Parts: structure tokens; C-alpha cells; sequence
């Protein structure tokens, strides 16, 4: 399955040379335990809880879903298995679901403040190491959309690729053959004119990077008026604050990275109960 | 190396298949970048980033240290190496970096606000998967001090392990020789009368969990008084706005979780020239 | 690297238990060998190559580049070595240059009945078992471009899938928020109808899958005065004596798997020399 | 299980950061789908494809065995399991067995045309990178024999040693305490002379080179006469149209590479319902 | 599991290319054996058996268990399945059987003549490689105690650690905020007037390196005139005939790496009927 | 390399969360040090230290090599690197040392007391886990030779294997068209009537299990009667005080396990200075 290294790794990584608890344990035996919301919130990592407790011989009684809201003290979990893997388990378990359910909370609260449904909350590639796909799928489950999810995806062209390439247009057109028959092209921009240059270039996508509302509205109507089928995507520091207001500037989607980086944990537990 | 494997990881799940770019770039050649701060800040991820430098062939000019604070603009490290390469390293570098430095800053408000030299901060075996010892790494280097990195690390007996200890003293009195030679036990207490009878039992280390300034000075004075060579450690929601209040309780650390939990990424950029 | 782990496998499946000539072997030297054509053909594998020298410690004196022709007794590469380890890898050496430099002529062949520099010929997802990126870089060699790298890469839908969409164009509407902002969608289709259908339903990319010339000719006219923005594929059992004809349709481009899965071995040896 | 990794790579490749369809797919459920064929050929690969079927949790309601004959529209395999996996999974699985049936049906042809009890057919360590044993299991499956694994497998010197063994007998006399007590070891001559006087010097089998039928069976006599202990076996370009005369010679085997490397996809598709 | 990497290893090299009597083998059937003892000693390894067995098909009927005591002609093990899996499996599951067995039973030797319950056995951090947790259960088995399981589980300093610094006191004192807040430090001495020395710089454990008992015994008192917590170790070479000697010199524990480093197998043997 | 990996996993059991010292060393410096040995014997691992040294990067000065006898005191090697990475590696690399030249050491005791050069000493399969490339080449260092590596080295038939069929002639006269061409079937025998019965049946090589010296002779001087290629072997529990009787029996290699199965370490140490 595409994520049960993902898990064994986890794991291996708590219990190093081997769980000290489970030598000094007098009698194992089955006993069943529940995992508790501590917070409000959005539930995530349910794909990754089942694949564990699967992995590990625990038995998934009960468990709520994916994109479900939770109040403290609400069950999410009941999981039945032997008491020494449910120890061994539960750090990685509850930091799965802690980990995750955050990122969907912090997703949630933006597609909240955004309040459309014609206009998409994209996240963006700055995760931290080794959750690429972890965290795409957590901010998922918050209720906004994935930004493509690496590098062999699409092409992004940004100033930096830009500063060597002598004529857009001639590069984009010569470009398509040395990639994927599927593979989009985008290039970032940082004003109205770079925008109409990378449309009429043959961009699949023009990121207006770091443009007031006024500026992005005008760049989306130019859009509408030649290049219809071309989209635009709104990114920068937009906050919460913030993302409303570009909602109504007639891009496709809004990308805000701090979805993934700047969500923290969600407060949860397990009780033997 | 020890952490090569998890840079391999951390860079596949970003290239996948392979970088498109690289299949569009005509004339591939030397340049240099550089890392640059846009917050102030603790910096951590030397030992990862110059680990992602070499195995990826980049050179590294310049970089400051694993503890060094900074501040916006500030030039943090100077690469060199094939475009390329730079390109398909960045994400994966200031991932790393701001990450790293983002716990390390977060831990860095805590060590002030606690102002001790004799009482340690510590973290918890609460952390993202497969980021552990990074995380931990990434604690030292603001300035506090690490837990056990395990279940394999130390014994440490809580609420739910207690509840089918019947008679403590004994069993942990048996444990011993079960036990490598080297192993420290830790219970978790939620009270006096708990803390009192653990110390009795044998414990090497005592958990003040969710108790009062006073109630733990109560306890600290006991251990005092008899068994002074046992550590005890307070922890529970301990706020940076409370930290200091509980150092002055007479405990030998103080562990709060959410240096590693609550943290989030450091803003940074790669730029060329 | 993005290769190495494939030519450590290349390599560990060959010599198993231990190469047993170099037990036997008296005294180990450096000596230089060649790596020569008997067979006329395009050469592929360069970037394998030398990562395969690199890693066992080989050096490489003169290489042929990745799209060059060659006639047979033409010197392919002059490598200088262990005279042990470069009979341990003179097999797994050869193997990737004439299976690679196979599917990179057979690819030529096709691109020159072709004779087009608007029209693209594609290969397909048949590759052989863990060969994916390595056929795909194959056919690149020969002159031609690459299909989408996986089922990761963009989505394609065809009949299979279709059978369970009540409303097509409501269903790619829908979607594009649970598909990574960058994807484009492809439905395959097999009537000049359904064809139309799919471009009004909002595809990306249309699949004219076997098609008369007639039939595709008209679709590709239709596209052009409505939907000048979606890509056109011609695909089927489009031989070598039939692809001109196709390029000629108006089609974008034209995917042929047998690219890859007829491609066959092309005549190389090492001399010792 | 033993081909359980070769399977889990073959899949990754394939699917890389996740299957999309499994995105979009409102509703999975449970499904029956046919492999059939539009080709007629030998069936092979089986063992994988039963390994990909269980870790894939499809089931396997019928399927023809290894080595059976089959015609087109001939239905191979029934198999029954999610949607979403029979999709991610189609590829792969054909892929698999269109390779392996590919070289079988080849080798089958080879077969025939030998027409022999006598005299058994071999392949060559010209195999696809990675593909080793895969292939080798394939050309068993079509009627042949194999030759060595790999390096380990016994010792084989050619030209290339040859060149730096001065004195053979001697060499091949105290080669043998250096090899492992069961290794054979096998010389390739290209004249009767060489022949004899690898006979001579103590090897166990000797190959004839790209040699006449005459200048064979001039061979195969004097190893009658004398050392009829020694196994002689052709090889050289032999075709599908001399491979007959060449059984006639009086050699135990006749090696032919082009069983896996001449080898292409045989027609298969799947089909639901 | 946590060993399972372990057994797919050992299993891997028997095996490599693939098994040759299963190529042979007509029909296979399901068939019973039994792990058979030949000799006398105390049984180990019944985790990893068990665990090879089940990930390898073959179905466990009966087993003694670790620890158990038995004599030559004993059937330790009852196992069914498959005649070419146990076959495969044979040797693979009795050398572990054996190299355990052999460890635990020449450990249970040192146990015996220790004859102290007031006193543990300690293994050492030498053991053979890649072996060290399978090594370190073993110990166990034999009904003695282990020692750390490697450089992370504790701080063990000598006179190469501590060649160079001028305090014990303040080095150890600091030492302290880098480690693990759980972690011991033992410090390696030679000499009353070094064990002393380590007691007055805060160590937790101190080894008395083969030394005499007048040696150890003025360290064994002195430890109790102050420093009653610090335990106490000190086998240095300590061999069957000076075990019980020690045991009485007051210390806690007698490591003796011998207990692995000079254990040999124990005779077993399976046989189908 | 070929046995990189296999030290890698030496390195990281011993290390696993991270060596501790290091966190504790205030400037790390290039030190050196000496592999001394403290007892006489034949040195064996050259080819696995210098391979952990330098992915290590400590550097090697000096070092006596494989199969050169040693006294007590004797240095055998003199390396040179990082202080804090030599005593991270010193564990590891003086386990290697001491447990391969333990094997060499024995290995040379048997080859010295057999006394023969036209017969050889073999091992056996009889290996620990994780170990037999390990081990079969620390047999070679002792001047002996090492039988098959595995199950794809060779077939090895005995009565489990042959309970059941009627022919040996034919069941042999057809193995041979399923195993690869080069491989040879070697029968255990117990009886004159069984080897008898072997050679008959075109075996290829013969072992005398556990036999006497009259019995073996028997069949010695039969395998000179006719069948004077296959070989014989006849070692089935043989010691030191027997061997010799052996080599004088007429057969052509004698097999002992204990070479492996009864070894221990050799006393090695390093030492800074
Ligand atoms: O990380 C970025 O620079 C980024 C920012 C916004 C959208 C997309 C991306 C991306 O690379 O995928
Ligand atoms: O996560 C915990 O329960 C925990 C909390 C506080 C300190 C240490 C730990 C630990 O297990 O290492
Ligand atoms: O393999 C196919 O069905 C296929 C055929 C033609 C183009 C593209 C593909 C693809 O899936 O990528
Ligand atoms: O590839 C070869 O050189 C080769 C050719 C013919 C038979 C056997 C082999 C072999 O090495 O196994
Ligand atoms: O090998 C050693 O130095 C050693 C010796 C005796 C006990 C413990 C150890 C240890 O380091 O764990
Ligand atoms: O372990 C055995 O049965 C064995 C014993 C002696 C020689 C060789 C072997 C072998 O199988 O390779």
C-alpha cells in the first residue's frame, strides 16, 4: 500500500531498539481504548490510523470520518487490541491525528473566512521533510484543494527562471515537447504587464504574486476579456484578514502556504478507559 | 551518514518522477545563491543542510551557525553549484531550515522567559512522524535540553500503565533485572500522595502532572527533606506565561511539548546573484 | 541521485553472492575497455551510464552524448578501471545501453515516417516492470516527447471510467477541486459524438482513439473552429506505413506504444582492448 | 515472499504521489474485470501476477496457468476487488504479463524449430536492468531452459580473461579450492583448436562460438572420443532458421540471447463486466 | 513487526537468486517436521521462529519456550506446511534456533555458577554484527540480565573519553543539559582512587575494570560510606571460576561480554516424517 | 559497494537514536588509534574494515592483511580520523575483526591438522543469520574453502528430499532441463549401497555422511572403478583428532561446520595513544 512505509518509519523511530515496557510487562492481554478530542476541530489522518492499527494488529471498532468536526472530550477512535502494542502505538498515533487534524482546523478557518464556492484555497510545496503527501492530504480533509504536489507535476516558472530566458513566448512554444504531453506551464507575476506577457507567452496558469486586490482584478478581467480558458491563481501573504477580499477579484484560486507551515497541533488523547 | 537516508526522503517525495525544469533548460551552468532571512530568529538545520548540499553536489561558500540568531535580510547561508541543482534543492533546503529554526526560535522564547541556569527545559515525545530526532535536534538548538528520544531511551510509567501496577515498590523492585543495566524510571504523578509513595517505590524520576506552583513546591521540599537523589520534573499546559512561576517551584526541569507542537516556520528565500 | 538506487539493483542482481571470478582472478589492474556498436542505431543510456562508472569507481575517458547515430565498429564510450569490476559490470553496462539505444532507433524510426515539426509522438504508460522513467528517458533519445509519467501525473478517463458518469460535464467541473490545481483531464473517446461531448464537458484533452484519418481529420477541423484551446491525440495501432497519414490530420500528437514495447536489443560489446 | 519488492516497485512507479481517479471517484464499490488476449501466445506470468493480486487485495476468481496456450479474445484472467484498485492496478498487471508472455510465446517458436529432446535451449545474461530473474522465469515458461543466474552462479571465462590467463590447466587446476566446491566452470572457444585444449585443461563446459555446423560437430565428436564428461554448448546469432542444424551438431544446449532481448508485448487488454 | 526486517534478511541471503530444489520438485504437498534437539541446553529464539514461520507460511504446531530446558533426542518444535517452504526454510530457522540456544545456554552456565540474586549477569556491547538485539534477547533467555543495547541508551565514559579534561565535577555537571534527561553516565575505573574520584564527579553507575576483590570490595564499602545510590559493576574479564568470587565483592551487576562472544551453537536438527 | 550495506546496518544498530557522547563533547579533533590484538591467530575482515572506515571517514594508516598470522600485543592496524567517529566506530569495527579472525583462527587449526593439499577443507551452510557472505569469507581467510553459498549455488539432495520417488536416474535425467545449465546435484549418502546407487544416477558430486574411514574408502575406490569425475565428500561430524584419518580415505574435500558454528572471538582493543 502507498503509505504503510510511511507508518513502519514512524513507528520504528519511537521504539528504537525496543519498547522497554513490553519486557517488564508481568501479563499481556486485549483491552480497548479510545482516543479523545481535547480541542474543536476538524478530524484528519484517518487513512493513515487505519493503515497503522492495521499494521499493527489493533482491531478499529469505531472511528469518525476524514472531514468531520469534533468538541472535546468527543470520541473519535475506539481501537481493541493487546495493551502492550496499544502503548507502543500511541504517540504514533495520537502525533498522526494531532499532527493532522491541525492542518485541516488552520485549512478549515480559511475556507471559512473565504466564503465562495467558485473560488479554490490552494496550499503550496513548502511542507516539512518527508510529509509532502502527509500534509497535501491533510489540508484536503480542511476542505480547500492541493497545489500540484512536486516538481515532476508541472512546471512553475518564477523571476528566477525568468531572468535567463530571452523570449518567453519562443520558450514556452519549443518547451511543450521536452515535457509531458499533460504537464501545464505557470509563470509567476509581479505586475499587470508581466501578466498579459506570460497569457499571450502560452501559459496554462498566471500566478499575481504579491498584487493588491485592484491590481489582481484587473489582471482577471484582461483574462475574461482574451485568454479565457487561461487561469489565475492569487498568492502572497494572504491572511485571513485578507483572503476575502481577494475572493472577489475574479482569480480561479488563492494559495496560502501558511495552511501547512504555520498550523500547529491539535490537542488530543488515549484513554484505556 | 546517519541523517543521509532522511535527506534522500525528504528530496524524492519533492522530484518524484523527475524535475521538469531540468527537461526545459536549455544551457545548464555554475551560480549562487543565497538564503536569506525575512524574520528574526534562531538558526537551525546546519547539520541537514550541509548534508543536502554535499550529496547533491552544491557547494556551501558560507553559512552561519546551528544557535546564531538573525534578523530580516539577514544573508544566512551562500551555496554554489549547476542551476539545476539549485533549483530542485531549494524547497527541500528552506523546508529544512525554516522548520528547523522555526522550533528552535519558538524554544528560544522559552528559555528566556524561564530564566534559570540550574532548572533545564525539556521537550516531549510529542512530534511530527518521522521527524523526531530532527525535531529534537532542533530543541537543542534553542538553547534547551532533550527528554528521552524513545520508549526504548527510558521507563517512564503513567495513569494508564499504573492502573495495572498494583503494588509499585515491588514492581518496580523486579523491573530492574528486566531492565538494561543503564535504565531510569519515570512515573507520573498527579498529586502529592502520588508523587510521595512513587519516591517510596523507587522511581529515579517523578512527573508533577497538572499540579499548582504550590502543590509542586510541596513536593519538591519533600523530595528534599528525603530522597534527594530522585529528579523531578513538572509539566502540564505549563504556558510561557507561567514557566517562570513553576522554575522557582524547586523542580530540576520543566518539559512543555508545544516547543515542538506549537511551532511553526521561520519565513525565508533562496535568491540568486 | 535520482538513479542510483536503480543501478545498485541493476547491478546487485547480477552478481548475487559475489562475482566468482574475481576469487579466482590472480592480480587486479587497471585497464581500459570499449564499448562498441554492431548494429547502426541511435545511442541512449548516457545519463545511466555514467552513474553506473561513477558509483563503482570507473572512469569515463570519452562518451558518445544521449542522441547521436552510430554506425557498427563506432567506438560508443572508452572507460578506464579495475580490470575486476569492469567485468563485473561490462553485463549490467551493456544491457542498459542496448536496451535503452533499442527503444531510442525504434523511437527514430517512427519520428522520420512522421516527418512533422508541429505533430508530437508520444509513447505510453506499457513499460516494462520498474522500467517507467528509464523507457520514458529512452524515448526521448530517439527525438520524440513523453505521455504523462503515471496515473499521478494527470488524470485520463475512458470508457472504463466513463460507463459510471451519469453527467460528464458536471463530473470534470466537480472535480477539479479534488485534483491538484495543475492537472489537466484527457477523455479518451471513440466517435467524432463523443468527442464533441467531451469538449463541451470541459476536458483538456481529447483522445481520438481508433479512428479513421477521416473521422480524426474532422474532429481535429471541429476543434479548431470551437475549443481551439484543447489538445488533440491521435491514438490506435498506428503503424510505422500509417503515421504520416495521421500526422496529417490535424492532431497535436500521436502516441504510439509500441515505442517502447516492440522495441528490441541493439548489437554492443565491450572490448577489452 | 520473494518477488514481493519487485512487485511493490513496479506498482510505485506507477501511481508515485497517488492515484487521481481515486480523487474524483464519488463512489467506489466492488467489480469484476477480464484479461484477455488479441493475441495468440504462451501464458506468462502468473506468480507475479497472483503476488500483485493478494498485496493489491484484488481477488482471483480464475486463471489460466504458466505455460498454457491461448488465442485472441481468449479470456486469461478473472479477477474481482475495488474499483478504484482494479484501476490503479491495470496497468501494472498487464504490463507484466504482456512482457512475460512476450519472451515465452518467442521462446516457444525457438522451441519448436530446435525440435529436440536431446538437446535443451538456453538463454543468455542479456536480460532488461532490474528485470533478471523475471525474465529468466518467463523463458522457462516457454518451453526452455536456463543458463546461470549470474556471476555467483558458476564461473564463465571468455576472450576478455583469457587474454591474461597464460597457462589454463594450471589456472583452472588451482582455481578450484578459490571457487566454491559445486561451481562449474565454462570456456568459450571460437576454433576446434581452442576447444581441445580447454577440454585439456580441465573444464566442465565449453562453448562454441560463433562456429559452422561442420567446425561444431568436429568439436562434438572429439568430445565423444575423449572427456565425454564435458558439456558442449553453441551460441552465436543463432536463428530461428539454423538453430535445427545446429541440434544436429551433437551439443548438449544452444544458447540464443535474443529469447529475452528480440522478445515484444504480446496483445492483451482488461475488460470489465 | 520489529523483526521481521530482520528474518526477510537472513531468509534473503540462503536463498538469493531462488531456491533450485523447488524447480525441480514434481508436486508439493503439505508436510510436518520437527525441530529436534541433539544436545543439552536451555531454549531461545521462539520470537523469531515464530515470527519466520508465519511471515513464511508455515503453520507452528507446537514449541517449547524460551527459556525451557531440554535434553538430545527433545522435539523442541512441530511445524506444518508446504514441503518446499520448510525445506527453504530449514536451515534458516535452525541456525537462528541454534546461534540463540547456544548464547542463552552458556549464559544460563553463568547464571548457575554466579548462584546470587542479590547480584545480576550483564552481557557487553560486543556482539557480532547486525546481531546485537537478536544477541542482547538471547542473553535474556539464559536468565541473566542486559546490559545498554548501544550509544544511545546511556553515556559509558573511560580514560580515551576522559583523557584530557581537568574536572570530572563540571565536565560531568554540563554534560548533563546535552544528554537525554534520562540518561546515566558510567564511568569506566581502574583504581580505588579512581572509582572514588567518579563518585565525588556525579557519576550514576561506576565499573570496577578488572580488578581485584580487596580492590573491589574497598570501592563496595566506600560506596556505602556516602554515594549509597551509585550502583557498582566490575567484571573485566571475569571468567566461571571467579564469578561467584565477585558476587560476594558488593557490587551489583558482573558484565561478561563472553556470554556472546564466546558462545558457539547447540546441535539440532529437523527431520520431516 | 557489495558490502556497504551490510555495515551501514552494523553501524546503525550500535548508534541508533545518535551516539550521545558526541552531544556531549565540547571540540571534536583528529585523533588516532590502534587496533592492538591480545592473543595470537590469523587476522580476517580487512576487506569489511577498510570499507567501514572509509564510508566512515576515518582514515587508514596502516593495516596487516587478511590471512596474516598475529601475536599478543601485535598492532593490527593504525587508523586515523575525527576522535568523536572513532569512538562511534571502534564497537563496530573490533566486532568484525575479532569475530571474523575467530573464524579464520579455527579455520586455520583444522586446515593445519588435515595436513593436505589435495584435499580441501569446506564449510557449510550451517551460518548465523544475517552473516554467511560474512562468514563463508572469513573460512577462506583461514586457508580453507567454502562449499555453496546458498540454495541458487547449487542442488543438494538427500532422503527428505529423495524420500519418495523410484527412479534416481530419471528424476536426476530430468532435474536437469528445470535447473540452470551450470548447476551441478550433489547427493548425501549413508551407505556404500546409497552413493552406489548416486553415481548410477548421474550425481555430480557424492557426500559420505558420517561414515567410516572403511566405508568411505569403499566408495573411494568404487568412485575410481568407474565414475572417476565425480567428486566426493564425506565430513558429516568429523573434529580435529579426525580430520586427518579422513583426507586419507580418498575422497576429495572434507566439510566441518564447526569451522563456523564453533568459533568465537579472537581479544582485539583500540587504544587512542
Ligand atoms: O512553493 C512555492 O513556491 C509555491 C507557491 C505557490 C503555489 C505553488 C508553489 C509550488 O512550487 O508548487
Ligand atoms: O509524550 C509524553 O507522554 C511525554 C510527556 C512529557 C515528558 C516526556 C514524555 C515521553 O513519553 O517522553
Ligand atoms: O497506457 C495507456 O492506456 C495510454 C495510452 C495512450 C496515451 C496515454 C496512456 C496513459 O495511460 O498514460
Ligand atoms: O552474456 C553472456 O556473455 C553469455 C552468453 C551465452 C551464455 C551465457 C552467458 C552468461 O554470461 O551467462
Ligand atoms: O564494550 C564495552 O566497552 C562494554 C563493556 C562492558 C559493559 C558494557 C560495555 C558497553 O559499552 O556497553
Ligand atoms: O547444511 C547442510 O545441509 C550442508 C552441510 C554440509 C555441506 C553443505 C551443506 C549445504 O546445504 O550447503
Amino acid at each position: 500500500m502507498e503509505i504503510r512505509t510511511f507508518l513502519e518509519r514512524a513507528l520504528k523511530e519511537d521504539l528504537g531498539h525496543g519498547d522497554l515496557f513490553e519486557r517488564v510487562l508481568e501479563k499481556d492481554f486485549k483491552a480497548t481504548a479510545f482516543v479523545r478530542a481535547k480541542q474543536e476541530g476538524v478530524f484528519s489522518g484517518e487513512k493513515y490510523a487505519l493503515e497503522l492499527l492495521e499494521m499493527t494488529g489493533i482491531e478499529c471498532v469505531q472511528t469518525i470520518k476524514d472531514k468531520e468536526r469534533f468538541k472535546p472530550k468527543d470520541a473519535l477512535m475506539e481501537i481493541r487490541g493487546d495493551f502492550s502494542m496499544l502503548l507502543k502505538v500511541e504517540r504514533t498515533l495520537l502525533n498522526l491525528l494531532q499532527h493532522s487534524s491541525g492542518i485541516a482546523t488552520l485549512t478549515s478557518r480559511f475556507v471559512e473566512a473565504l466564503n465562495s464556492h467558485k473560488v479554490r484555497l490552494l496550499d503550496t510545496r513548502k511542507t516539512r521533510p518527508l510529509l509532502r503527501i502527509f500534509e497535501k492530504y491533510s489540508v484536503l480533509n480542511g476542505g480547500a484543494s492541493n497545489h500540484r504536489l512536486g516538481l515532476d507535476d508541472a512546471l512553475m516558472l518564477k523571476d528566477t527562471h525568468l531572468r535567463h530566458v530571452k523570449d518567453l513566448k519562443s520558450f514556452l512554444t519549443h518547451a511543450r515537447k521536452n515535457l509531458p504531453f499533460t504537464a501545464k506551464i505557470e509563470i509567476e507575476c509581479e505586475s499587470f504587464e508581466e501578466a498579459k506577457n506570460a497569457m499571450n507567452a502560452g501559459a496554462d496558469i498566471v500566478m499575481c504574486d504579491n498584487l493588491s486586490v485592484l491590481e489582481t482584478k484587473e489582471i482577471a478581467a484582461y483574462r475574461d476579456a482574451h485568454y479565457p480558458f487561461v487561469l489565475l491563481e492569487a498568492s502572497g501573504n494572504i491572511s485571513l484578514e485578507s483572503i476575502n477580499a481577494y475572493a472577489k477579484s475574479g482569480v480561479d484560486a488563492i494559495s496560502v502556504g501558511a495552511l501547512i507551515h504555520q498550523a500547529t497541533f491539535i490537542d488530543m488523547h488515549m484513554k484505556m478507559a
